[PDB]
Order: structure tokens, then C-alpha cells, then sequence
């Protein structure tokens, strides 16, 4: 019944889910390449608008109340047709006849992700019905209408067609969620009679301000195609007609929701069909108003104007989204159609480049304006012309001799299309898509994002744009704070901090350090080898000055949880240096300058040492910066709780750091004098307590090792909390670093082995406790896939090793049959009510207090119910209820003396029945997100790309070919789980389009921008064969499946570096994709061959599948002078 | 359509099964159907009701409050038809609210909230509880949900029952139901389904009682009251009763009570006063005072005026004079 198919609609392939109303309702975005933005259901329920909820065209609420308002708002169609002597009313997309007619529902969505179909058949009269939505930058929103009559009969046909509960301008969606009613006084819809053009505005901007408020814009909607229509600006009339009657025109509504619609009268001759169109836009101003009335009354061509518009607004799409790698031509078009949505919601959330590695001279002077006023004053920049390259700037920056261009021209990162992950499904988080000036509609060059989930997306990103890597890798590091952390978002202009309003405090995440930066400093590594070197001693990096006070350790130690202070002095002075210089105010001064600068060995060893503070043998990185990792779901692990998560990583982390010194010919290093006493404090005691790795580390060595490190962590802090840097450095040796890492590593490797559980998974959050203030004890908590994802990724494993593991996963409780996916940790049944909360018999009567309580009928601690059985208080949410509680039985005098004495037996009693001791967070207390039965899509991604790594690995070091198959078998599963070959049914959307999670109950939920699309970008440069080593590109699959490629022949069509629509023609038995926007085709062949053809005309063949460096740098640098890339493949390679 | 009371019909006619959802808007024009509304004189209840004139069948359903049991929906389907109707039914209410969300972040945030709800059967008396798995807060900090809303029923025999609206398309669309005691991530709903024959010329009644803010406590009282109290029913109308007893003694003491030829400027009369003692208040009780409320007053007003005045010479009660 329900099935998708690729279906051509009047010239363009779409997927067409057929009987979608035979689904629960689920949830879409359409996206544009320009500031629309429109979430909507497939049963037709929307909220759209332009830029942000503010200029709303249909009310913004949560995506459950968007689903539940279809019969109210948005589109709405109904068709009083005569047959024989009778006037039948059809009311398509509606459950307004339920069953009156045989119907069939079905559901488009284009490849692009851009325009949206709404098809309904009526099977008895042969009649069906379509509306499409599409955006046009020029003109808003675009419903276009076709009805069709394939029966054989003719109908005479009176139609009612248009869009429902229309928002005039100046309502704010905090208003409209929550005084809808009043916001009604204000409404006054209009129609201007000549053009027919229907005006939706507030008769005043409501305030609570005693003053004048005029509303002198209006939400619009308009119309082409039919002959002499009459129009409603109101549903008022709907019923009526819905009940075979005849509308009156209307041109002036007060008080009511505004509604745009159309009624006209028909005769449909068989085997024919009807076309028409409704446009709506935001934001209009009588100018724009007069502009479009003007142009309805005298241009001929407007139709064809607008379709040319919305053509343009997909040209415009496939340009940005093919600049990285968007675009694949394989045998399998729902992979090649995901991948095009994977790169689309990576570049809408961490952004774009502009144009390859092109910079304007008036931006990037508006940039260094704002970052440094001092830079600004002194760089002169007329030597620059009014465009330039990333390497004219270098060169450039190589010629003025000062460190702080140096580092402003490198974090410079050209980025648009980047808004905030906010929709009606993530109500929590605001979005603006702030791509076009408010002055003149221009392209729009910033980009801001909270931490991991830009970072994460730069990642992909990167990979389309590799000279850029050095540019993420000194915003990162420069935006890391002395003491090893960062703030929570970071900004073109720089970066931004959390404040204080409560129970409200700041912190730092403690994954946000390792696990990201590392993959930059890997991918430079292989992109550019030698140029990390290169920075070693280079004194261009500096801190950021995040105004928090991180504990002295005794306070941590004592209480974990309360260990962060906000230094609104420390404010003060930044805010003070931000006005005198600009954004540069924010990184620390020294003693001796106003800008403190450290070469990159000092930055790597501040975030390491941070970490290695943290180490507690045998359990992991402490959690005790007031905010979680990865997991906001399991935030109560904050405390008490230590990542292994983190330190599987720091494994893979230092390995890097080991070889890349090892490669290194520098003898000395240059740090800090004030680091110089952490640095040898840390180094040391791991040095003195190597011995102790040749067995189990005691609870009271434990305590020992930690102690020393946090000491030394804290004491490092406070020097610099108070004194500042001084402003020298000392030289020590290289050789003692190398000795620092490797001695490191002893101690995580040693770790890592002391956290494999019987059944061959790893843990990943353990719990820590002081005890007898002299010991600290380890104890466990569930499996969790995330650990699996960690220690799968460390490096650390054999190949067998990491097999083991992923046979243990899945014969796991991890494992989710009916998705055939990973949950993050088992779901389990919570206790049903009335098991929730009863007190044995026996407790109650071996307490004097509580006793008493039940003899005297108080119930404000206990009560005791009709069966004889006990119970808290029903409005205690947790220990501090009952604390209070018995606060208030201590007033009086009968209670005073027993409330003294049982206090802590009560208190004990409490925590017997409700274990709160074992609470993590809300992951174990609900059922959806991170929540119980619920599949979190991105860590299942996360677990691709580790197996990924997992089989290069196997591969490389020439395993067995029953263990590389073992391991290819789980890449394959896992992959067939993230559902792209799913039913729409099972999937619960279209299965091309990614979603966060998927619940136990429902389908696909949060569609679009989940950090899930930039690791399956890589993983599916992995299935390719895309490798970069030592600066040469390889392409050269060994995960590749045979049936990937074509069994007929296909048009390839792309766009080149230099923004050229162009086409190569596919013939069987090969594929095509594009990297750093070359296309790259892959043919099945007898002999291996690379055939590189550059834009001279020539072409240059060789039996190698790795590029040597000049050409592969070709390809990096984006300069056109490569055409194309053609791979032979042998047919024995794929799988 | 979604919220509140909910009712369809499946009738065997002929060798037909026609569905009948009345209030509702799911079958425009099907049939030939008169609705009717009715509030009594007192405002304290309300009915509706909708006569499907095609089959000669007229449902109502009427709103009351008890002080001691919440909302009572009584239910009536009456058979005005010269025919036999086997008659299988789903009535209830739907997008019950568990015990403790804020009306502000149900106002802004209702999808989130739906992640926490759990509704549930007791089996052996058919109570519908609503609940949270948590309660949902800010602070990363334990939240126990031990409080519930309620739904129970009187009247049908052998009933189905549902904790959802999960399956109430499959029924509108003439399909038979599964029973349901457990629905995770869901709005809940309380619905009845039972099978009946409709002799003509007959009526068959049942009610529906919900209550909010209820402990494990108050729970088992009313599964205890549904298995062993056989004159629940009566208790239930006798509280109703009190109820509206209570509204016009309060009413009453402040001249709410006229009788003329003309019943709606009475009824006006009434309701205006009701609206005026319900903004500004009532006297308790004539000029009668209390010793208690009266000293606690004086002690919150001025503590050295308390603690100079002896209120001994005053009895328990006194008067104003
Ligand atoms: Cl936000
Ligand atoms: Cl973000
Ligand atoms: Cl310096």
C-alpha cells in the first residue's frame, strides 16, 4: 500500500510516497536557497515565513500543534461539482468526509528538497487535485493548483481555493502562541479590487506602551491563471459553501484570522486539466505593495516570471550545495539523493564558502576593523585588490611583520548560509536565517554556532575546502581559554560566553576540546604534512578570556558540583579592552603586552594538562565543569561522574602527538614560565607511578595520583587568576615532552584495559566516590553505545579486538529489532504508578516517627491508604521535599524532639524506595530524544564512521579476509540501519531526508539539521576510496559495493569551480561523484589507471591511484586547472 | 475534534455497518442531525446533544461537578426508532492532561511534554491513570511524578477500554479495537467500547468520572469504591446534588432568589448575583464570626495589638454586634 518511486512531475523527478494518509503524520522541512523557511506536515499542517518566526505567514507553534491545525491553516480547497441533477462537495486533503468517496492520497518531494507535492485522487469521479509549494526570492511563497478530470464526463465545477489563518505583519510569535484571541481585535483583511491582491495586516502594533503604534506593513497573497474570480479575505463564507451554497465577494474583514481565497465557476471538459496560482510574501511596505499591483495589472509575462524565479532558487541551491560535493550520480539514486540532503543540512548549519577561496577587500576590512582597532590603523591594505585569494592574503600577511594580522587573516573564514537548528520540532532553539541584507537583500558574509556542533560540521565541510584547515584550526585554538576550555559558541566577530541570570551557572563541556580539534590537526597532517611543525615555535596563537573561575581542588573535591564562579570583575576588564581595542579585547594580556601570544606547543600542552588534571587511573576524566558532554540527557552524571568517552579519545589524541614530535627535528620546546611547575608537576607524578601500572592501582594510590594532578592544576590556575602571565617563556627539551606523551599514554592504555566488561563492550561513564577522605572507589554504569563509538575510534584496539566489540554490541540490549538500529543505553521498564512509591510495613513500624505520624492521621511526611499500605507524601519530587517536610513537623512541639532523632533514618528510608542515588538525568525517566527506546541517529552515525576506520585499518595491515568480511558485514549492517533503503512506513518520512531521532513509538522525528549528516559525508568519502596521505590524494575504494555502479548509461549534470553548469555523459559500469567540486568517475575496467584531463586540453595517465602532491594540491587549491578525473577500477576490489 | 469528549458509533443496519460520530465535524452532510444545547437554570450544568434523525437515535452527553469525585459526563443513547440497532460503541474523553505540567509549558512546549507521558490501566476496576514518568524541570536533579489524573467509568458491561486515541481512526473507519493498559509518549484519552443491542423505544445510560491531582492514596480509595461499593452510582448524583444545593444556599444569602412570570429576567437576577459574590465574595454566615480565623487575623494585622487584646471573653462563635 504505501510505496516510494521515483515519479516525473511535468518535467522534474520527484519521490512519491504513494497512500501517505495511510502513515501517521510526519514532519518536513522545505528548504530554499534563499531566507525562506517552511516546516510542514504530510498531512498538509504548516508554519512558513521568511528570515525567523517574527515575519511569520501561517502562526509558529510546536510541530505537534502545526500537524493538528490542517483543517484551519494553511491550504484549503473545496469543489462543488454537478453530476446528473446533484451538487456533490468535494473537500480534498480534509477529514471533513470521512468516507464518502474512494480516495488516494499521495506525497512529492522533489530531489532537491525544495518543493513539496500535495496530490489527492478522487477515484469516483475521477477527478484529482494537486497543490505544490515552491519559494521564489523575489516574491515569497508559490502554491501552485492543477486540477485534472480524467473521467469520461464533463463537470460543471464552482471551486473555493486558497490558504487559511493567514498572519497579518508586526505579531510576534510569543504573542500569537499565547494571546491569539486579542491579537484577532487587531486584524483588518483587505482586497484591492483592480488587482485582486489581498492585504493582511493590524490595524496597530499591539503594546503595552500608552503611545500611538502604527502598522504600516501587511503579509500578502495574490493570484494568476483563473477567469473573474471573486474573493474572500476570511473563512467566514467556508462553511457555507461547504454546504453547496454560493459565497458573497469580500474586500474588507475586521476581527477575524485572514484567509486568501479564490472562487471561480468552470466547465472541466474530459481528459483535461486547470491550472492556477496563489503567491504569498512577508514584510511588505505600500511601496512593495504598489510594485506588485502595478506589475499584475500590466505585465503580461508575470507567470513566467515567477516560474523563472523559483528555477533560479534551485539553480541557486545546487550551486551552493555542489561547492561541497553535494552532487553524485551512482546506481542507486535514494544513496545519491541522501548524500545531496546530508551536505545540504551540514552547509545550512555550519555554513558555506562565499566563492572557492576568494575574499573581498570591503568585508575583510569590516572584519579587522571590528577585531583589532590598533591592526586596523597600522595595515595598510592597498597593495590587496578589491578581490583576492587566500594566498595573495598569506603573502600579504608574510610582508607586514605582525603576529595579530597574521592571526586575524588566518581565522578569517568567508562562511554564509549558516542559521540556528531552531523549527517546530526544536521550539527550544531560536533560528534566524539571516542570509540577505535588511538594506538591499546582498549576500550576507557571518556565521555563528554553539561549539561542537560547528566545529562538527567544519569537519565535512573541510574536506570540499582543504586550504581552509588551517583557518579552523587557529579559530578553535585561539578561541581555548589558559586553564584548557573554551566558550560556548563562537562567532565571525570572535566568540561568546554564557552569563548568569536562580539555580543558573556556567561551565565547560568536557568533550568540546579533544575529540574535535583532533580531527583538524589530523586532517592538516595529511593534507599538509610538515606544516603543524611549522607552528611548534611560531609565537602567533593566543588565549581567550573566558571569565570563569574554575575551584581551587580541595573545594572540587569537597563538592563537585559547585565548582565554577563567574568573575564579573574579570567581566569588566574585557568589556573595557573590547571598547579600547574591539574583539581582540577578549585574549589575555601579559605583564609586558596588551595581546599575550604562545607558539602551538604551549596551546596543546594547556588543553592536554587540563585534561591529564582530570585523570582519575582506571576511571577516566573527572566530570566536575558544571556542564555535561556529548549526553545533555545524562547532565546529573556531572559530579561524581568520570568519561572514559573522553579518554578513549585522548588515546587516539596523544598517539597523534607522539608521531608528530617523534617527526619533528626541533630539539627544544618554549613554553610559559608560569606552565614550566604544572607541566613537571603533571610529568612527574606519572613518572614515579609507572610502576604501579604492572598491576591494579589501589583506591588509595588512586587518590594519591589525583590528588598530585589537580593540585597542580589549581595552583597553576590561581598564579594566573591573580597575577596574570608575567609575560617570559622558558626553553626546555623536546626529548622530555616525547617522554611526557609516552609516559601519558602508559597510564590511558592502562586504563583502557581496565575497563572491558564480560561480554567484550567498554565502558563509558563510570562513577567516582571519596572514601575515608583517604581512598577513591570506581563503580560502573550501563553499557552505552556511546563508549562503544569511543573506544572504537581510540585507536587502541587489534583488529580482532575491535571485532569483538562489535559482535558484543550486537548480541547486546543495545540492539533495537524492529529498526535494526543501536539505543544509547537499554531501555527499561520504569516502575507503573502505583509501584512507584510504597514504605514495607516493617520500616514504617520499627520508626517511632512515622508511626506516630500514621497513629495522628498526618500525611505531610506519610499516609497510609484503605489497604493498609504506606506512602511519601504524593507532592515530594525528591530528598529536599521530605528535608522541608520535616522542617515544618520540627515547629511543632508533639514532633520537635523525634524529627531530631529519625531525621536521617527517614531521609534513609526515602532513598530505599526511590534509589535517587542511581539517578543520571532524564535519559532513564522518558520515552523520547536520548530518552528509554529511543535511537539517537547521530551516535549511530558516529558508530559508522568508527567502523569505517575500523575496516581501513584491517584492510591496510593486511588481515585476514575472514576478518575484514566480519568487519565490512557490521559497516554494512549498520549502515542498512541508518534506514535510507527503508518503507517510508518504517521510516516514518522520506527515508532520503535525516531526522534525530526515531522513538520506540513513532517514526523519524526533528527533521534536517542533526550533526548526523556530516559523519555519513564522511563515511561515504571512506566508501569511495577518497584518502589523503602525505599531501598526495588516493582514490582508490576497497569498501566500494559492485552494485553501486550503473547498469545503464546517464547525464551527469554538475557544476564546476568556477560556478559553469556542465554535463558528462555515464555509460554502464561506472559512477560519478565530485571532490573539492572536480568530477571524479569511477568505470570498472581490466587494468588499473588514473587519467588526470586539465583545462590545456591535455590529459595525463598513470597505472598509480595515488596523485602525486603537485596535482593533488591542484585539486586542493580549487584553481579550474583540472577538468575532470577518470579511475579505472578492478571489478575484484569491489564489493 | 481532538480535545475533551469523543464519540462514534459503529450500528449494524441491514447488512450494513454505518458509523456515527456525532459533535463532530468527520461526516459533513451524511446525515440529517439536529443538535441542541441545554443549561440549567443555576449554571452549574450543561448538556449536549444531537438527534441523528435518519436513524431515530439521539446521544447526550451532560457536564457536573462533585466536590468529592471531580467532572462527571453522564451519558444517554436513546433509541426513538421502530427498529433494533446492535450498537458497538467508543466513548470518552481524549488529550487528558497528566498531573503536573505548568499551563505555561503546555502552552509553549506541548511536544516535549508528550515525551513524558505515560497513561495506564488498573485492570481490575478499569481506572485510566495519567501521569508523567518525571517531572519535567530544569535542574539536573531527580523529579518523582507521584501524582496522577484520573478517569473511571459506571454502567457498560465488559467494557474495552483505551488509554489513547492511537486506534480512534481505525474505529471511525468501521474496524474493531484492541484493548490498551500501557501508551508511553502519548496524549492520553479515556475511552469505553462495548457492544449492545438498542431495542426500540429504549435508552442506555453510563458515566464517566475524572478528577485531577490524586496521590496512590486517593487512587485506591476509588479502585477500592468500584469493586466493594454497590450504591456508587447514588453516591456519585447525591454529591452532584449537594453540589448545586450548596451554589443556591450561597446564592440565596445574598437575594439571588425571585420568582416572577418571567423566568428569564429570574435566571438573570440569579447569575448576575452569582457573578457578583463569586468576584467580591460572600459572607460566611450572616454576622457570625469565628474565634480562630478572627485571631489569626489580628495576630498577621498588628502583633502588639495581639499580644495586648484577651479574646477569651469571646465564645467560639460570635456575632458582629
Ligand atoms: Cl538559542
Ligand atoms: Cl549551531
Ligand atoms: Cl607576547
Amino acid at each position: 500500500s504505501i510505496t516510494m518511486d521515483m515519479v516525473s512531475m511535468n518535467g522534474e523527478m520527484f519521490y512519491k510516497i504513494a497512500n501517505n494518509d495511510a502513515m501517521r503524520p510526519f514532519f518536513m522541512t522545505i528548504v530554499s536557497d534563499s531566507n525562506h523557511w517552511m516546516f510542514v506536515s504530510s498531512n498538509g499542517g504548516l508554519t512558513a515565513g521568511r528570515k525567523n518566526a517574527e515575519y511569520a505567514l501561517f502562526p509558529y507553534y510546536t510541530d505537534d500543534k502545526i500537524t493538528e491545525s490542517a483543517d484551519i491553516t494553511g491550504s484549503k480547497s473545496i469543489f462543488q461539482i454537478q453530476y446528473n441533477n446533484e451538487l456533490i462537495v468535494w473537500e480534498p486533503f480534509s477529514e471533513r468526509f470521512t468516507n464518502k468517496f474512494k480516495i488516494t492520497r499521495n506525497l512529492y518531494k522533489n530531489y532537491y528538497g525544495n518543493k513539496i507535492i500535495f496530490e489527492e485522487i478522487n477515484e469516483d469521479l475521477g477527478l484529482t487535485y494537486r497543490y505544490q509549494w515552491c519559494s521564489s526570492n523575489q516574491f515569497g511563497f508559490v502554491r501552485k493548483s492543477e486540477l485534472s478530470n480524467h473521467s469520461k464526463n464533463v463537470y460543471e465545477i464552482s471551486l473555493l481555493d486558497g490558504i487559511q489563518n493567514i498572519m497579518p505583519y508586526g505579531v510576534s510569535s510569543d504573542l500569537q502562541s499565547s494571546t491569539s484571541n486579542l491579537v484577532d481585535a487587531y486584524k483588518r483583511s483587505e482586497l484591492h479590487p483592480k488587482s485582486g491582491l489581498g492585504i493582511f495586516a493590524l490595524s496597530a502594533i499591539i503594546v503595552d506602551k500608552a503611545e500611538p503604534s502604527e502598522a504600516l506593513k501587511a503579509n500578502i497573497a495574490w493570484s494568476l491563471g483563473l477567469n473573474n474570480p471573486k474573493y474572500l479575505v476570511s473563512s467566514l463564507q467556508l462553511n457555507h459553501f461547504r454546504n453547496g451554497k454560493s459565497i458573497s465577494p469580500e474586500d474588507d474583514i475586521k476581527g477575524e484570522k485572514g484567509a486568501y481565497f479564490l472562487n471561480t465557476v468552470m466547465t472541466l471538459e474530459a481528459n483535461t486539466q486547470k491550472e492556477w496560482m496563489i503567491i504569498a510574501n512577508v514584510n511588505q511596505d505600500h511601496s512593495d505593495i504598489i510594485a506588485i499591483t502595478e506589475t499584475i495589472q500590466n505585465n503580461k509575462k508575470i507567470a513566467e516570471d515567477i516560474n523563472t524565479d523559483i528555477e533560479l532558487g534551485t539553480k541557486r541551491l545546487i550551486e551552493l550545495n555542489a561547492s561541497s560535493d553535494a552532487l553524485q550520480l551512482t546506481a542507486d539514486n535514494l544513496r545519491d539523493t541522501r548524500h545531496f540532503s546530508n551536505t545540504l543540512f551540514n552547509i545550512m548549519r555550519g555554513g558555506i564558502f562565499d566563492n572557492n577561496y576568494q575574499i573581498e577587500k570591503g568585508d575583510f576590512s569590516n572584519y579587522i576593523k571590528k577585531a583589532n582597532k590598533l591592526v586596523f590603523d597600522k595595515i595598510d591594505l592597498n597593495a590587496l585588490g578589491e578581490i583576492f585569494s587566500l594566498n595573495d592574503l598569506n603573502e600579504f600577511a608574510s610582508k607586514q611583520k605582525d603576529v595579530d594580522f597574521d592571526r586575524l587573516a588566518l581565522e578569517y573564514l568567508p562562511l554564509k548560509f549558516s542559521r540556528r537548528h531552531g523549527d517546530p520540532s526544536r521550539p527550544w532553539n531560536k533560528f534566524s536565517i539571516n542570509t540577505q541584507s535588511e538594506i538591499d537583500g546582498s549576500k550576507v558574509l557571518d556565521y555563528e554556532g554553539n561549539w561542537r556542533d560547528i566545529f562538527q560540521n567544519w569537519e565535512a565541510l573541510a574536506h570540499s575546502f582543504p586550504n581552509f584547515i588551517d583557518s579552523m584550526i587557529h579559530k578553535f585554538l585561539n578561541a581555548s581559554t589558559f586553564d584548557g576550555y573554551n566558550p560556548y559558541r563562537v562567532t565571525k566577530e570572535g566568540f561568546d560566553w554564557e552569563t548568569i541570570e536562580p539555580w543558573s551557572y556556567i561551565g565547560y563541556w568536557g568533550d568540546h576540546q579533544i575529540i574535535y580539534l583532533l580531527k583538524f590537526l589530523e586532517f592538516i597532517e595529511k593534507h599538509q604534512p610538515g606544516k603543524l611543525h611549522s607552528y611548534f615555535e611560531s609565537e602567533c596563537f593566543v588565549y581567550a578570556a573566558v571569565p570563569y573561575t574554575i575551584k581551587p581542588y580541595e573545594e572540587i573535591l569537597n563538592n563537585p558540583k559547585d565548582t565554577i564562579g563567574y568573575n564579573h570583575e574579570w567581566e569588566k576588564v574585557i568589556n573595557e579592552r573590547k571598547k579600547s581595542i574591539g574583539a581582540d579585547g577578549a585574549l589575555l594580556k601579559s605583564n609586558d603586552k596588551s595581546i599575550y601570544h604562545v607558539n602551538f606547543i604551549e596551546k596543546i600542552l594547556a588543553t592536554v594538562l587540563a585534561k591529564m588534571s582530570n585523570f582519575i587511573p582506571e576511571a577516566g576524566i573527572w566530570l566536575n565543569t558544571q556542564r555535561p558532554e556529548w549526553n545533555d540527557a545524562n547532565n546529573a552524571l556531572v559530579g561524581n561522574g568520570v568519561s572514559m568517552v573522553t579518554l578513549y579519545y585522548l588515546r587516539r589524541f596523544l598517539k597523534f602527538f607522539d608521531q608528530l614530535l617523534e617527526n619533528s627535528t626541533l630539539e627544544n620546546i618554549k613554553i610559559s614560565n608560569e606552565m614550566v611547575e604544572f607541566y613537571h608537576k603533571v610529568r612527574e607524578t606519572l613518572m614515579e607511578n609507572q610502576h604501579l601500572l604492572a598491576g591494579s592501582i589501589s583506591d588509595t594510590d588512586r587518590k594519591v595520583i589525583l590528588d598530585k594532578l589537580g593540585n597542580a592544576a589549581a595552583d597553576y590556575r590561581f598564579q594566573i587568576y591573580n597575577s596574570g602571565f608575567w609575560g617570559k617563556k622558558r626553553t626546555h627539551s623536546m626529548q622530555g615532552l616525547k617522554n611526557f606523551t609516552k609516559v601519558s599514554l602508559q597510564f590511558i592504555d592502562h586504563s583502557i584495559k581496565a575497563n572491558q566488561r564480560p561480554d567484550k563492550l567498554y565502558h563509558a561513564y563510570n562513577l567516582m566516590s571519596v572514601e575515608k577522605n583517604k581512598e577513591i572507589a570506581i563503580s560502573y554504569l550501563s553499557e552505552m553505545l556511546e563508549g562503544q563509538v569511543a573506544v572504537l575510534s581510540s585507536g587502541f584496539l587489534s583488529s580482532k579486538e575491535n571485532l569483538a566489540v562489535l559482535d558484543g554490541l550486537k548480541n547486546s540490549a543495545l540492539f533495537r529489532e524492529d529498526q535494526y538500529s543501536y539505543l544509547l543505553y537499554p531501555n527499561k521498564e520504569l516502575p507503573k504508578f502505583l509501584d512507584k512509591n510504597t514504605i514495607s510495613k516493617e520500616a514504617v513500624s520499627k520508626s517511632e516517627l512515622l508511626s506516630l505520624l500514621v497513629s495522628k492521621s498526618n500525611k505531610q511526611v506519610i499516609e497510609k491508604d484503605s489497604i493498609g499500605e504506606y506512602h511519601f507524601n504524593g507532592e515530594f519530587n525528591n530528598a529536599s521535599n521530605l528535608k522541608q517536610a520535616l522542617e515544618d513537623l520540627s515547629q511543632q512541639n508533639e514532633y520537635k524532639d523525634l524529627v531530631a532523632k529519625e531525621s536521617k533514618t527517614v531521609e534513609a528510608i526515602f532513598e530505599d524506595v526511590f534509589n535517587h542515588k542511581a539517578f543520571t538525568g532524564r535519559s532513564g525517566t522518558f520515552y523520547g530524544y536520548e530518552g528509554l527506546g529511543s535511537i539517537y541517529w547521530h551516535m549511530v552515525s558516529k558508530l559508522q564512521l568508527a567502523v569505517l576506520e575500523c575496516c581501513l585499518k584491517a584492510v591496510e595491515e593486511k588481515e585476514s579476509e575472514e576478518v575484514i568480511g566480519r568487519l565490512l558485514e557490521h559497516y554494512y549492517e549498520i549502515n542498512e540501519g541508518i534506514g535510507v533503503h527503508k518503507s517510508p512506513s518504517l521510516y516514518g518520512a522520506f527515508p532520503t531526508d535525516a531526522y534525530s531521532h526515531t522513538p520506540a513509538g513513532k517514526g523519524a522525528q526533528q527533521p534536517g539539521m542533526t550533526g548526523q549528516v556530516k559523519e555519513d559525508i564522511l563515511s561515504r568519502f571512506g566508501e569511495l576510496g577518497i584518502f589523503v596521505k602525505n599531501g598526495c590524494l588516493e582514490l582508490n575504494p576497497c569498501l566500494l559495493r559492485k552494485d553501486e555502479f550503473l547498469k545503464e548509461a546517464k547525464t551527469f549534470d554538475y557544476v564546476t569551480v568556477n560556478f559553469q553548469h556542465q554535463s558528462l555523459e555515464l555509460v554502464e559500469k561506472s559512477l560519478a561523484f565530485t571532490y573539492c567540486q572536480i568530477p571524479i568517475i569511477y568505470k570498472i575496467a581490466n587494468q588499473k589507471c588514473i587519467e588526470v584531463f586539465t583545462n590545456d586540453g591535455k590529459s595525463a595517465k598513470a597505472a598509480s591511484l595515488i596523485l602525486d602532491k603537485q596535482t593533488s594540491q591542484d585539486v586542493f587549491g580549487r584553481t579550474g586547472i583540472i577538468n575532470k578525473i577518470e579511475v579505472s577500477i578492478l571489478e575484484s576490489d569491489l564489493r
